């Protein structure tokens, strides 16, 4: 018959461990640009002469 | 009939040599901590978003 076997409390501690891998490497070097249009159009030149 | 044949002192020497391996290598570098609690509780964060 313990006098504090039901009053002692369970407290965690500030030790959150980052376990999941959410990395972004190839997104991090593509030299981003703000295109506010409907579709990107440029010109490709083949031969023929 | 010899004079000092019965009266002999068998004195030892200062040559105690220990032949045991009481080494603590992996224990001696763990950066020991004191704690006063029932059990350590921390939080491991997984993914899910």
């Amino acid at each position: 018959a313990k006098l504090n076997l039901a009053v002692l409390n369970n407290v965690f501690s500030e030790l959150l461990t980052q376990e999941i891998n959410r990395s972004a490497t190839f997104l991090g070097l593509l030299s981003k640009y703000p295109e506010r249009k409907s579709n990107i159009q440029w010109g490709v030149g083949m031969g023929g002469t």
